[PDB]
């Protein structure tokens, strides 16, 4: 409960990138910067703190515990206006630092920008909610920035941590318990020519040293330690941090290799093994060139030494010849192999053979060749066996397998062999490490063109993974010599750390049928070690040398996949009820990722069956593919030009006729023979059938340990397939046709105030989006309700249900032909709509192309692994779109969200999935000049794409529009669940950053990220659970994206707005009641609910005839507020029954532009509801609620008379007017303090601790003792809050009334003073206007708020006496 008060500065500290000790060249400084640093101050900025000094600029570090709260003493001391904005939930309006349009008194934009020589006091609360509490590690990370200027003010070097942590851990020095360390790393790009002084900088810094300067940061050997790596550019880099020789474990994932995206941070555990240098890479193969990384030495502390097991349990030894003699070659390569079915015109003619003679015929290409034998006198296979072509020379490694690699270099140059997550033993260093030992404990790392070698590590049961990890884990292996230069030449394997699968000293494993090795590699011949046996030696036109030129420099850039270019000729068939198991990696001298769609079938992924990839560059990853279906398929990539329509892995998923191994060309060994036949999968030994390795007679020692212990004790077709799915099916009608359609809706009057504003692309453009029919024969449409304002340009939400099964009757109504393609989903190829070869006639071919002004009608078939998986979540998302061309398509319009709820997921309203707000967004920057209406030669520029404005055609978009996205509306602290999805714009990986939020996963039941990472193909499921009302903001806080466009206010309201808006009391006068039709003699004036005498419904003139137009009654506002429901009555004089059945409602926000929807509704089919009876208030509710000007309703069928009274229910527009709980209750009447409790000596007391608005009984105001003009009435909020808007009344007794006319007030601060309130705009005190009738009320506004607990009511000039029910509106300031 305590508070961590924390002193900050500002100062513009000199600082050159490097450090250095020494006097002669360190006054003549050459080289030096100008920066902008966050510094920590002793209390009173009177000392400074030592500043460690492994964190250069990154400043002070900021921590809490779950429950306490902070108090940042900012204090500007360089020469610019700064700010502070942290990431999670905390903030208020006046403690975020922000300024951006979200409509804040003078008071609260004081946070935003502190001038530089001033003070302020920045404070939060680490709420319940925002902290992990659960599984999630120990505690987490955020960073905390300058929200000023997100490019200019972080480049100057304005960056800290912000390390919230859980309830029960943090000790006093701000260390964890458990955890012996507290580091901090902070991988950086610092582009110094976007900064404060603008020189250029090639900086790929960490902490803020260069190429490695940073000193040495050292711990001891065996212990725990906690690492905290943060990461932030303004530019959209990545940092794919890798550990040497060490394991981490992030997400209970055991991984060797933490990714990072810029403007993140993660937090992870490891345990140090034995003492020796380590070093921390940077695999991204740009952040390797540039130069940066760190040094773990280990030193030696005489505390203790461990001893643990060391045989594996004195059973499982396996001790045997299960090492690996591994070498290098230089032999020839045939990227397309000799004479293949689809033969290639580039690579063979020009860059293989003899013919026109361009190299010879061979090609210099290395690769680990795996002899069999010890001596080296002997290939394994010089053919292949059936399936493998260049199935890489596969390392599995378990416990104890005896793990050996001989290793005989027969090159031409110096290569070596390095493995990942693979800790060395001192013997032999298996690493190019720069400290290489002397002749007596020697680590050598290369090995020369011609010599040999030996390495040595066998794995032991000491470093399984996580349960929650894949079954069998894949590392890659490469030389270290010269990475980039030595892949490139062709040196790469697979390293398998399987578990303790191993049946027999041959090694196979279970749960598991068949396996495929796949990697994707990109050999640049341009940076291999043998181009000069390419061109230089072997050539026969080197006569004018091709090179320097884009022709050939980019021609010998080879992309393939296992190496191999053209096809798996043999595509990769199968069987059924088979469970395949793939192992994916990826390497080349490329930036870029990838994603692989999985079309057809799932793999499970954390108990989840997603079905696309996204692997990073130069660390691998393993899957299970099930054999649930029949028929080809694909495995593809699409990202760009080389890459997207080319990796492509056509393979089966057959069998014919009994399991299509009697007459076919798939002959495996169970064989499907006669069962009675013999062949694999029957090897009984002596003992019996498969069991384990065979060993002593009983050997009662088969328990299984826990690992380590648990120590410390006309075209109007339909649908056809749906005959064997027997589904319980529902229907839709989608269509597809152009329309007109512009990003920027803030200038459609969202937030155009401006008049100047110089439009600086095109007008609008010309999309293809998907809309939503009635029936199988269209133009019955069904508009857009409010459920659906921010789906943008997304189609219809698409629902199901878990083994539902779905028909869609697609009908193009377009130019040009388009499909479907669903995710995650089973069906046929007739119900696939992708566009590659097929296994029948154009029968199954009816799908692949929907022709204009046609219709086909898909069947798709949502089963089990199709279901929301990890019971924690409730809905699962996904993705459809045209996939006819699916770059040009989707950059067209044509997407939407394919959702997938379990079973009971439905209401009564058309049965659609129901009963929870979810909100979904693509996040995804649209580009012009790849869809197919982008005319060239705009209008601004033809030579270059408006070369005036440089492109300037792609707009980042937040699901569709930019800016504005209206629709976002949620409550105050309500579950609302998040679809977030991106498959567009793949190459940028985008980070989603709610303002004052704290999103949240399940599953696991527990993750809280802070901000979550929208990788390029994921489709995530959130929940969110809102903070705070007002507004807020939406954004990508990567820089340059965040002012690119990609920033949205969204708005949190408040969670009670249930107040009559005017027309009961009296607030909305009568002068702003309108109507078109009439109802007799019943002035409209007259329409409030409950309102007596003897005209009390709406009319102007005679009717004499109403029965079937739709009469309306607008009632006027005079400001923009929000309706959340209206009060429904019925009229009568003593004979009417008179009351209304149905009837829907209009709004406008300018009179003019009426949005007649929400009778017919989104919750509701095609109607709404009203009253049932004379005088019974009946009320409804909008459950999106509305927000508009103006509001008209309209009566349809009602009894006799389509008369009503209305009565609405809204709240204000800060979004925080709710009531102070006054007439709640929520206030007791020990916070009401005045001058008398005046009572008479013939009667009553006359209370002014009683003065609720609208509660009944004996005398509830306050008539003071004597009428003066020196009363008051004082409330004493107990807590400062922000007093927003007051409403007077007025009181008597059965008798003639008296009542306050016209108010001063009189404030104070958080302690006992009392002060006018002077208008802003004046020089003398502000009046207000009390009551006019005795029971109307009268609201006054303030134009800024009463930021107090204290507030005194002046009553100034009254009606003959002081009397008035008082009632505050206020707001819980913290």
């Amino acid at each position: 409960a305590q508070l961590r008060q924390f002193y900050v500065a500002a100062q513009g500290i000199s600082w050159s990138y490097r450090p250095e000790p020494t006097n002669s060249s360190l006054n003549l400084s050459v080289t030096s910067f100008k920066k902008i640093v966050y510094r920590e101050y002793e209390p009173y900025f009177k000392k400074e703190k030592p500043q460690s000094t492994i964190s250069g600029l990154l400043g002070p570090t900021l921590y809490a515990e779950v429950g306490d709260i902070i108090k940042v003493h900012f204090k500007n001391k360089a020469d610019k206006p700064l700010s502070i904005h942290p990431q999670g939930i905390r903030y208020s309006k006046l403690s975020e630092g922000a300024s951006y349009l979200d409509h804040t008194f003078p008071a609260e934009k004081m946070d935003d920008a502190v001038a530089p020589g001033r003070e302020y006091t920045y404070e939060w609360s680490i709420s319940e909610d925002s902290g992990p509490t659960h599984d999630d590690p120990p505690c987490l990370t955020h960073i905390y920035y300058s929200h000023e200027n997100l490019i200019e003010d972080f480049n100057s070097g304005l960056i800290g941590p912000l390390l919230i942590c859980k309830k029960g851990t943090l000790t006093e020095g701000g260390t964890q318990k458990t955890f012996d360390k507290q580091i901090v790393l902070l991988f950086a790009v610092f582009d110094e020519s976007k900064s404060w002084s603008q020189s250029s900088s090639l900086m790929y810094t960490v902490n803020g040293y260069v190429n490695g300067t940073m000193p040495d940061i050292t711990v001891c050997a065996h212990d725990h330690i906690s690492w905290h790596l943060l990461g932030m550019s303004s530019g959209p880099e990545l940092f794919s941090i890798h550990f040497n020789g060490q394991v981490l474990e992030q997400n209970h994932h055991k991984v060797s290799a933490i990714t990072l995206v810029s403007a993140t941070s993660t937090t992870a555990n490891m345990t140090v093994g034995p003492e020796g240098k380590w070093i921390i890479s940077s695999l991204t193969p740009k952040h390797l060139q540039a130069g940066m990384q760190a040094y773990i030495d280990i030193k030696n502390c005489p505390k203790k030494t461990r001893n643990l097991k060391k045989i594996t349990r004195e059973q499982r030894r396996h001790m045997k010849r299960w090492e690996y003699f591994i070498a290098a070659e230089e032999v020839i390569w045939d990227y397309a192999p000799v004479i293949p079915a689809n033969m290639d015109k580039k690579y063979r003619s020009q860059h293989l053979d003899n013919f026109s003679n361009q190299i010879g015929k061979h090609y210099k290409k290395v690769m680990y060749t795996q002899y069999e034998d010890e001596s080296f006198t002997k290939h394994t296979v010089n053919p292949n066996m059936k399936e493998d072509g260049i199935l890489g020379p596969i390392i599995r490694a378990q416990v104890r397998d005896t793990l050996k690699i001989v290793f005989k270099n027969m090159a031409s140059r110096p290569y070596s062999i390095y493995p990942h997550g693979v800790t060395f033993s001192p013997y032999e260093d298996e690493v190019n490490s720069s400290f290489t030992s002397g002749r007596n404990n020697t680590m050598i790392r290369a090995v020369q063109p011609g010599e040999t070698y030996t390495y040595k590590w066998n794995i032991l049961e000491f470093d399984e993974p996580t349960e929650n990890d894949a079954q069998c884990l894949t590392r890659p292996y490469y030389s270290d010599v010269d990475i980039m230069r030595d892949i490139a030449s062709g040196l790469i394997g697979l390293l398998l750390i399987c578990k303790s699968r191993s049946l027999d000293r041959r090694g196979i494993q279970r749960a598991a049928d068949i396996e495929q090795q796949a990697v994707f590699a990109v050999f640049d011949e341009n940076k291999s070690w043998y181009l000069e046996d390419n061109i230089n030696k072997f050539c026969e036109n080197p006569d004018e040398v091709k090179r320097d030129d884009p022709k050939f420099y980019e021609s010998n850039i080879m992309s393939t996949i296992n190496g191999y270019v053209p096809e798996s000729i043999t595509t990769l068939g199968f069987c059924f009820d088979d469970t395949v198991q793939w192992h994916f990696c990826s390497v080349g001298t490329q930036n870029e990722i990838l994603t692989i769609h999985f079309t057809g079938h799932s793999f499970i992924y954390g108990k989840r069956h997603e079905d696309t990839l996204t692997l990073f560059p130069m660390r691998g990853e393993s899957v299970t593919v099930t054999m649930d279906n029949v028929g080809t398929w694909m495995l593809t990539s699409m990202n760009s030009s080389p890459r997207s329509k080319k990796l492509r892995l056509k393979f089966r998923d057959v069998k014919c006729i009994p399991d299509d191994d009697e007459d076919s060309y798939e002959i495996f060994e169970p064989p499907e023979s006669t069962v009675m036949a013999t062949r694999k999968m029957h090897d009984r030994l002596e003992p019996e059938d498969e069991e384990s390795d065979a060993d002593y007679d009983y050997q009662n020692r088969l328990a299984a340990a826990l690992g380590i212990r648990s120590f410390r004790n006309p075209d109007n077709i339909a649908a056809w397939y749906l005959r064997s799915n027997n589904g319980n099916r529902r229907n839709y009608y989608i269509a597809a046709e152009e329309i007109s359609w512009d990003y920027s809706e803030f200038v459609q009057r969202e937030t155009d105030i401006e008049d100047s504003d110089d439009i600086p692309e095109d007008t609008t453009y010309k999309k293809v989006v998907f809309r939503k029919y009635l029936d199988s024969t269209f133009t019955k449409r069904d508009p857009r309700g409010e459920y659906e304002e921010h789906l943008g340009i997304l189609g219809p939400i698409i629902r199901a249900e878990v083994d539902d099964v779905i028909q869609v009757r697609f009908k193009n109504l377009a130019s040009r032909p388009y499909s479907l393609h669903a995710h995650g989903l089973s069906y046929e190829k007739s119900s696939e709509g992708k566009t590659y070869e097929d296994d029948s006639p154009e029968w199954f071919k009816e799908d692949n192309a929907v022709q204009p002004n046609s219709s086909y009608t898909y069947v798709w078939h949502a089963t089990e692994r199709s279901g929301p998986e990890s019971p924690g979540s409730a809905c699962r998302a996904w993705a459809y779109y045209s996939a006819v061309n699916p770059e040009k398509d989707i950059h067209s319009g044509l997407i939407g969200p394919l959702l997938i709820c379990q079973k009971g997921i439905l209401h009564k309203d058309s049965n659609m999935p129901m009963d929870m707000r979810e909100f979904v967004l693509l996040f995804m920057t649209f580009d012009e000049k790849k869809s197919w209406y982008y005319e060239k030669k705009s209008r601004s520029s033809w030579r270059l794409t408006s070369s005036e404005m440089k492109k300037s055609h792609e707009f980042h978009a937040i699901n569709g529009m930019i800016y504005s996205l209206p629709g976002l509306k949620m409550y105050e602290q309500e579950w609302v669940r998040l679809h977030l999805l991106n498959i567009g714009g793949s190459q940028d990986i985008h980070v989603v950053h709610f303002h004052g939020q704290t999103l949240l996963e399940n599953g696991n039941k527990q993750h809280q990220l802070g901000v979550w990472p929208l990788l390029p193909g994921s489709f995530k499921t959130l929940e969110m659970k809102a903070s705070k009302p007002g507004w807020w903001l939406l954004n990508t806080e990567v820089g340059e994206n965040q002012r690119a466009g990609m920033q949205t206010p969204f708005l949190i309201m408040d969670r009670d707005c249930r107040m009559p808006m005017g027309l009961s009391t009296g607030i909305i006068s009568d002068s702003q009641i309108k109507a078109s039709e009439f109802l007799g003699y019943w002035e409209p004036r007259l329409a409030r609910l409950n309102n007596g005498g003897s005209y009390n419904a709406w009319s102007v003139e005679k009717l004499a005839a109403e029965f079937a137009s739709k009469p309306w009654i607008q009632v006027d506002m005079q400001k923009e507020v929000i309706i959340t429901g209206i009060q429904t009555q019925g009229a009568k004089h003593y004979l009417k029954s008179c009351y209304t059945t149905e009837f829907y409602v209009a709004y406008s926000s300018n009179q003019i532009n009426w949005q007649i929807f929400k009778g017919n509704s989104t919750r509701n089919v095609m109607y709404f509801n009203g009253n049932s009876d004379a005088s019974t208030i009946k009320e409804n509710q909008f459950d999106p609620p509305i927000v508009a000007r103006y509001i008209r309703i309209s009566p349809t069928r009602a009894y006799n008379r389509p008369t009503l009274r209305l009565e609405l229910q809204g709240c204000e527009v800060n979004g925080c007017s709710t009531p102070l709980g006054m007439e709640n209750g929520k206030i007791e009447n020990k916070q009401i303090t005045a001058s008398s409790f005046k009572k008479s000596w013939w009667g009553d007391y006359w209370e002014p601790f009683r003065a609720r608005l609208n509660a009944q009984g004996r005398v509830n105001a306050w008539q003071a003792k004597a009428n003066n003009n020196k009363q008051w009435l004082e409330i004493d909020l107990l807590k400062i809050k922000k007093i927003t808007a007051i409403i007077t009344q007025g009181c008597k007794s059965l008798s003639s009334e008296m009542y306050v006319k016209s108010y001063t007030i009189h404030y104070s601060e958080q302690g006992v003073e009392w002060k006018p309130y002077r208008l802003k705009s004046s020089m003398v005190d502000k009046i207000f206007e009390g009551n006019t009738n005795t029971k109307g009320h009268v609201k006054n506004f303030f134009n800024p708020p009463i930021i107090s607990r204290f507030i005194r009511v002046i009553p100034k000039t009254w009606n003959q006496s002081i009397a008035l029910r008082l009632e505050l509106f206020g707001c819980d300031i913290y």
